[PDB]
């Protein structure tokens, strides 16, 4: 029988939905060599070359869907022996300028999971590749050339004995796809800002170990003669003073089997190294177990009398600074029967009720 | 984050479904020569070569479910000027044997549309790849071997000035797959057949034409020292006399300019040609419009005083042969501005109330 | 294996097989039963297995 | 291990009912156990895809 072709449903503009199965529209295979280092890309493609030579359900949906209302979930199945452990983190950026720089403070900004192999056995999430609309498509983030990283941001603390496979599993799901736009309003519920504050190492011994991370956060990260910048970092810049609740998101980094015991606190920088009385000022006490491998300090407007300056000149020594710092000192001592740091990396989430005063002309450097 | 993949919807077994765009697996591109004759394999494939090549939206969905519970849609569209008209046939086998016949007689039977592009701009059909099932799949047809057709019963009246190209576009609609089994009852509401009682040439001049098409339908149809055989005409054979409610589906082969009228009607072989007056007996008057290319006429029980056998003899002449003719007689003059003839193509759709008698012991030709 | 038309039971590794220490990883897969069980006909039979 | 290992096995009488387990000849059945061992699967440590 014939049929009117015009009143067909052929013009189905509808985004990809379903099932995670008919969802799913790439894999990728991410080599960690039984030898890697930190600072090591793994992985840096542009996030439509993911999908070339692909075969899977909503692969021709992907490319031929004009608009697309949900998230790109990815999730990378990797384990790992508890007695090993590293830390891998895989990053969205919204794009390139060239030859860019691919350490973790640059990278982490936008959107990124991190996470240690060794005790957590897969790990998803999902983002938003258009970061300022509820929408996007296969043709934009071609085009706009959206940059997918993974790095590694910590080694094997125990090698395994062969190569090891990452597999990444992009998927469509169906949140909402929510935008993130930074604006100059001085007063901000949450001002996020997923900020490298830093990877502590701690060997293994008996010292007194202490880490000073200063928070005048402005001003990018250092370099030879450099400095290093995601955007985040430098729109804190904008403002000469700030103040709010800090979320740092401590990160277990090496094995399980290396164990450390770490307190945190907000203190000045005047406070030397062999100073024993640290626990009289407020702390907090870090244990990870062996599942665990990041928990969230924070720190109220309580630990702070005024709003500290966001940049500092770098050549202030700690001495004569005014600002405070975080500090990360070994409570105990840090142990394990197999050799190798304590790695735990510290990043600053974001600022909860964030004021920022004045309006900064700026100073050149980081520290 | 973290989760359990076990728990995950990558077990979704559900069939291929949506839109008529996100159920497309395939289309086809089906060469109509300048001059192409009746009887002449346009296409002729496995279903399942069909999808080689191919990628819409729901290819992969297609090759991968296990099963499927919907219909196959075919949908063609080919057209060609009003002057002009042919006819095409798009037909599905459950198989084939070596060095088989395609002659419009034996492709009909099981699932087929026929169509005159001069009328139809495009035709659509919708059938299931298994006829003893509600269910079907990829790994099903290509292994069972399932065989498309397509056929050109009846040639350009008129010739298009270049090659002409019919594309097929295989989908998958949410139709119930429902079976078609015959079975040996004796009485039965509905025995469907598609028997191809034949083309019915008519030359355009002022001749009177007769055609008679014999009611003995059993024993297959014939070729040079052989028969061809459907099954559904061979299981009718099966019984030795039977009757019913016949209903035909007489379709027009040539263009709309080639006009004539054409009386149907039952009676028997003894009737000469030069005997006018044929519409002394009860007859149905078939004139076609530029628009209609298919009429379903109908012959109740009161048309016939006994069942009459499926097979006779073929060594009996149409003066000693006491079953039923449909005959077909032009009932004025066969006309058009253009030359061809007026083609005319009789297929009996099958026999409602159909009762079956006795048990053939079988005659071995056809006619 | 490319002309059989019977169903098979695969099982792949999704990612890679890891470990610290050297070691195979050693997997058994054991039929426990079929539910709602439907047999059909009466074989003949055949003498081997594979 | 370091040394050989023992494993004591250690045998009771419960008083759960004893339930037979007859096979029959039935077409159609809820449920047919068979404990029917489908193979041990080996897959070495490496970076190969592996497929059983």
């Amino acid at each position: 029988m014939e049929q009117n072709l015009f009143a067909l449903s052929l013009d189905d503009t509808s985004s990809v939905r379903g099932s995670l199965l008919d969802t799913k529209f790439a894999q990728t295979r991410v080599l960690l060599s039984k030898a890697m280092a930190g600072g090591d890309v793994l992985l840096d493609e542009y996030l439509y070359d993911v999908v070339n030579g692909q075969d899977f359900r909503a692969t021709v949906a992907f490319l031929r869907t004009h608009v697309i209302t949900g998230k790109i979930k990815v999730t990378a199945t990797t384990n790992i022996s508890d007695n090993s452990g590293c830390c891998l983190m895989l990053a969205i950026n919204s794009g390139v300028r060239g030859k860019y720089s691919t350490d973790v403070y640059t990278i982490c900004s936008q959107d990124s999971m991190t996470w240690n192999p060794g005790c957590k056995k897969n790990f998803s999430f999902t983002f938003n590749p258009n970061p300022c609309g509820d929408s996007w498509s296969a043709e934009m983030i071609s085009r706009s050339r959206v940059r997918m990283t993974v790095i590694c941001v910590s080694g094997w603390t125990l090698s395994p004995t062969t190569d090891v496979i990452a597999k990444l599993d992009w998927s469509i799901v169906n949140e909402k796809c929510e935008p993130t736009i930074y604006h100059l309003a001085d007063c901000q519920n949450w001002l996020p800002l997923n900020r490298w504050m830093g990877k502590l190492t701690f060997p293994q011994g008996v010292t007194s170990e202490v880490r000073r991370m200063p928070l005048s956060i402005g001003g990018g990260a250092g370099a030879t003669q450099a400095f290093l910048a995601n955007m985040p970092n430098s729109w804190i810049s904008m403002w000469r003073y700030f103040r709010g609740e800090l979320h740092f998101e401590v990160t277990k980094m090496s094995s399980p089997y290396i164990k450390a015991t770490v307190t945190f606190l907000i203190a000045f920088g005047n406070l030397s190294d062999a100073f024993g009385f640290y626990e009289s000022f407020p702390h907090r006490i870090v244990q990870f177990a062996e599942v665990e491998e990041k928990c969230t300090l924070v720190f109220s407007q309580q630990e702070f009398v005024t709003a500290w300056s966001t940049q500092v000149n770098p050549r202030t020594t700690l001495e004569a600074d005014g600002c405070p710092y975080l500090y990360a000192i070994i409570h105990d001592s840090t142990t394990g029967t197999i050799s190798g740091d304590f790695n735990l990396g510290v990043k600053l989430v974001g600022i909860k009720d964030f004021c920022g005063i004045g309006s900064n002309p700026g100073i050149d450097g980081s520290r």
